[PDB]
């Protein structure tokens, strides 16, 4: 006869986002538990590209190294190429080097990475440990005044147990049963696109392609993308449906006569949706459950991870007791607008490919087809197609303009924006200073800092003060004092600390 289990945060869903939230909560020493209905095994990778901002967060949570050393070949091309057929005529290619050779980015200590879900999942599961309960399905929940009660069914054995948690964070996906149960709607913002995904293994295809290999192959037969999943034989063909045999589809897209074994052929319905509300009482929505966006630019999962990181610190602060009563509401305040708009940027990338048409003689071998291909190439570059593969602003430019920020692409320390990266040492970035409590960076004068420290202490708001004597970084941040939030974003800056510190403290913690 087992009794109710107690934990501060119960995370519903062990997908990438739910795991990201668990990592942040562990990093902040908040008791939590993750319940995942499946056994946690991946049979058909849905994600693989990890944006630089997400990698910075994985760096913070201590798993960035293993993600990078998970198995993506250091010498595999990262290029994006528009081709009339893989192995056939090439139309346009965006060179992106290789993991081992590309220049270290100047704006971030962590460039993007490739980690197919079948590697990421075990890796995330390993980092979350025993707090991840697989084959566990949350059947129902009931909110009470100071906690939420959930009934969990052990799908391995068959026994049902109850979990009493202070907060339930639903990371249960795009069709979020939890969102429905809360009576919150997520009205479509664009027509539902139905995609057919064919996961196949072609052991010798990379050898046949060689340097002509690519991470992304945008075919133009009739038009769709083919991806190198693990850079080791596993590929994924994505074709829009709006019906040939799975094997015959791949065969048509690949001009080579090589071993091709289709492993999976499932369907995917993408419906750009954003919840009208990101929470009800003590129940929260994160990831696709809160906002489903288009995968263009890997924008979807990266936004979920960023939203998970935002809710993580606001939850910790409230559980700790130093947060104002209105801090948790700022999760929706700051993250929904990121979805409401940012879901549009992904859509633009989808539209550009959905609208591109193909002319006659594009497959020809004569100098004519080579000329018409060069024609489409020019158009492609003009339509800004290389923007879906290079948009730092999209990964790092989101600036919060909220009730807890004191308002006043290139890295900027303006209030609301991500505090910029700069190397302290060859291994330590300004980013490595953020992630715990608030951080006050002072460039030069330390006059007035003791006042800030006391103001934060009077409210029990964690604050770490750092004096920096580096002009290059001071120039970068543009002000003498910069107050950074637990999430790495600037809450306030200025050459002179404000007069009413109590006001500042109550505002940034969501008490004002
Ligand atoms: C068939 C399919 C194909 C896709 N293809 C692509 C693609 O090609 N590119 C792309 O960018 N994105 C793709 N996606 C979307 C991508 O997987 C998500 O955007 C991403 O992983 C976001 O993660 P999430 O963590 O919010 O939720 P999800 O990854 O959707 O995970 C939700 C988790 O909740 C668990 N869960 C649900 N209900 C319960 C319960 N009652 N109790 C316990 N656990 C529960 C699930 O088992 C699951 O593991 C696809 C999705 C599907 C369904
Ligand atoms: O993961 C994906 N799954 C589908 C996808 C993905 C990605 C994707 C993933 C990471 C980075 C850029 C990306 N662009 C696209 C994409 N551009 C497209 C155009 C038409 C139809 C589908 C896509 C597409
Ligand atoms: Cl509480």
């Amino acid at each position: 006869m087992n009794a109710p289990i107690e934990t501060d945060v119960l995370i519903l869903g062990g997908g990438p986002v739910g795991m990201a939230l668990a990592l942040d909560l562990a990093h902040r020493q908040v008791g939590h538990l993750v319940v995942e209905q499946t056994d946690g095994t991946i049979t058909h990778p849905r994600v693989g590209t990890i944006g630089p901002r997400s990698m910075e967060l994985f760096r913070r949570w201590g798993v960035a190294k293993q993600i990078r050393t998970a198995g993506w070949p250091g010498d595999h091309p990262l290029d994006a190429a528009w081709v009339t057929r893989v192995g056939g005529h090439e139309v346009y290619r965006i060179p992106l080097g290789t993991a081992d050779t590309r220049a270290t980015p100047e704006h971030t200590p962590e460039p993007d990475a490739i980690c197919p879900q079948h590697w990421l999942a075990p890796l995330l599961a390993e980092a979350v440990g025993e707090r991840l309960r697989t084959r566990s399905r949350l059947d129902s929940f009931e909110q009470r005044d100071d906690h939420v009660r959930a009934t969990i069914t052990d799908l391995r054995t068959g026994a049902t147990r109850a979990v009493h948690a202070r907060y339930l964070v639903a990371c249960d996906g795009a069709s979020s049963p939890t969102r429905k149960a809360l009576g919150i709607d997520a009205p479509p913002r664009h027509r539902t696109q139905v995609f057919r995904n064919i996961l196949f293994r072609a052991p010798e295809l990379r050898s046949l392609l060689g340097e002509r290999a690519a991470l992304f192959f945008f075919l133009m037969l009739l038009r769709f993308p083919l991806r190198a999943l693990d850079g080791r034989g596993l590929y994924r063909l994505t074709v829009g449906v709006d019906t040939m045999d799975s094997f015959e589809l791949v065969r048509r897209a690949v001009a080579f006569d090589t071993e091709i074994e289709v492993l999976s052929d499932s369907e995917w319905h993408l419906t750009h949706r954003v919840a009208d509300s990101f929470s009800a009482g003590r129940v929260f929505l994160t990831g696709d459950a809160a906002h489903t966006l288009s995968p263009s630019g890997g924008f979807g999962m990266n936004t979920g991870i960023g939203s998970a990181a935002d809710l993580g610190w606001k939850l910790a602060a409230t559980l700790r007791g130093w947060a104002g009563p209105g801090l948790l509401a700022t999760y929706e305040e700051e993250r929904r607008p990121v979805a409401i708009t940012s879901l549009e940027e992904a859509n633009v990338n989808l539209r550009r490919t959905m609208d591109r048409e193909l002319p006659p003689g594009l497959h020809d071998d004569g100098p004519r087809g080579e000329r018409i291909r060069a024609a489409v190439a020019e158009k492609l570059e003009r339509s800004g197609a290389r923007r879906e593969f290079d948009a730092p602003g999209i990964h790092f430019g989101h600036t919060y303009r909220s009730s807890i920020v004191c308002g006043e692409w290139r890295p900027s320390a303006r209030p609301g924006a991500r505090a910029p990266h700069a190397w302290l040492t060859p291994t330590t970035s300004t980013l490595d200073l953020f992630g715990r409590g608030f951080v006050l960076l002072s460039f030069g004068t330390t006059d007035g800092v003791e006042a800030v420290t006391r103001a934060f202490a009077d409210r029990h708001v964690p604050l770490e003060t750092v004096t920096c004597h580096a002009p290059e970084i001071h120039a970068l941040y543009e002000r003498a004092h910069v107050l950074v939030r637990p999430d790495g974003h600037v809450a306030w800056r200025g050459d002179h600390l404000p007069a009413e510190l109590g006001g500042l403290v109550d505002k940034v913690r969501g008490a004002a």
